[PDB]
């Protein structure tokens, strides 16, 4: 006789108002897992990805991105929740995605997308996003195309080479000059053979890497 919570909004609505790591288990997820719950923006945000200081290596393969990786104890650690957990999370409810972005110049923006859904493994964790809102600009647009997740070892992009092999990261890739929040952690402006930093091109360039990123979700 144990109690399980489907996501962070159920935790917040049940009276837990403190931000931090909690155990949740989406309905069809076979096992519970630790997740960061951000309770500060009206409460009940389940953090699915975080970028903070460049500590974690995001240049991983398919199964690493499938299972999740990174730090799950530190308040400001970096992690990727995991594509299978993303699927189980988003399939149990209709969710809004919020992306909080910050600068190396004390500035912040955000983007919000309705109807955030990640498909199952057989469909390559396809990304579904709805209408855009916010202040960062919509960098996930080029009703959006339905793109599949790609890693260096599993190429599912619309580019001839391997997008994920060049950006050293997994993402829902289309053509590698789009936004990528799992890119290499640089300090603002950066130089390389490709734009493989953490980019939100509507706000900063394709050659300015952001300071912190928080991708979180909450029911609709
Ligand atoms: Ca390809």
């Amino acid at each position: 006789s144990k109690r399980q919570y489907a996501d962070c909004s159920e935790i917040f609505n049940d009276g837990y108002k403190l931000s931090g790591f909690y155990k949740i288990k989406p309905l069809q997820s076979p096992a519970e897992f630790s997740v960061y719950c951000d309770m500060s923006d009206g409460g009940g945000w389940t953090v699915i990805q975080r970028r903070s200081d460049g500590s974690e290596n995001f240049n991983r393969g398919w199964k690493d991105y499938e299972n999740g990786f990174g730090n799950f104890v530190q308040k400001h650690g970096e992690y990727w929740l995991g594509n299978k957990n993303l699927h189980f999370l988003t399939t149990q409810e209709d969710y809004t995605l919020k992306i909080d972005l910050a600068d190396f110049e004390k500035n912040s923006r955000y983007a919000q997308y309705k109807n955030f859904k990640v498909g199952d493994e057989k469909n390559f964790y396809e990304l579904n996003i709805g209408e855009y809102s916010g202040t960062a600009g919509d960098s996930l647009a080029g009703s959006h195309q339905r793109m599949k997740f790609s890693t260096w070892d599993r190429d599912h992009d619309n580019y001839e080479g391997n997008c994920a092999e060049e950006d050293q990261s997994g993402w829902w890739f289309n053509r590698c000059h789009s936004a990528n929040l799992n890119g290499v952690y640089y300090s603002g402006p950066y130089t390389a053979k490709t734009d493989n930093g953490i980019v939100w091109y509507t706000w900063h360039g394709w050659w300015y890497s952001l300071k912190s990123v928080v991708m979180k979700i909450r029911p609709n």
